[PDB]
């Protein structure tokens, strides 16, 4: 399956499948979650633990706006 683009209308947000399998081999981290975690993401889960807040605890991964985001 393809990568997706989450459209935040500051710039396109990538999300590379193919980095995540291979650096978080925790596949439970996001995967088998209970029911709500596609109606439940946006910008405060983005900014939180969804993605930004999971690189600050992993120690890797875009913290910046312009790493994330790019038009
Ligand atoms: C969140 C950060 C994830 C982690 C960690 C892992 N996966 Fe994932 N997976 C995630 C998303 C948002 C998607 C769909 C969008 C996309 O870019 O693919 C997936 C998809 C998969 C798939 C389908 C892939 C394909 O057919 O190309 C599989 C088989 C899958 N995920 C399995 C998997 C495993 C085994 C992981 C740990 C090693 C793993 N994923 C991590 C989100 C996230
Ligand atoms: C842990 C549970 C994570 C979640 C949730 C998200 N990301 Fe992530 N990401 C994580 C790690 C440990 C890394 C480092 C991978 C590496 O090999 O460097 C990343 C990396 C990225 C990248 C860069 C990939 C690259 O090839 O350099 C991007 C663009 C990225 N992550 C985006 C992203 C987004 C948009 C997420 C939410 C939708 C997200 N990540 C979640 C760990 C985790
Ligand atoms: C990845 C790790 C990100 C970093 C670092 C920053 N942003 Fe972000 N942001 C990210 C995603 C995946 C999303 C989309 C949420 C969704 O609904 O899918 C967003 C969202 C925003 C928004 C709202 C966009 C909209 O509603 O259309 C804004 C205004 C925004 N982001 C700005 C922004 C700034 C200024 C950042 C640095 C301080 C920043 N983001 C970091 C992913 C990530
Ligand atoms: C559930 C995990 C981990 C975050 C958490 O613990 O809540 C998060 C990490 C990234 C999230 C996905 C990002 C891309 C998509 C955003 C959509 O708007 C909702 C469905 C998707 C597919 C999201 C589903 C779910 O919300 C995920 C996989």
């Amino acid at each position: 399956a393809d990568d997706i683009v989450l459209k935040a209308e500051n710039g396109d947000v990538k999300f590379p499948h193919k980095a995540h399998q291979k650096a978080v081999p925790d596949c439970k981290k996001c995967h088998e979650k209970g029911p709500g975690k596609i109606e439940g993401f946006g910008k405060e889960m983005a900014h939180g633990k969804g993605c930004k807040g999971c690189h600050e605890e992993m120690k890797k991964g875009p913290t910046k706006c312009g790493e994330c985001h790019k038009k």
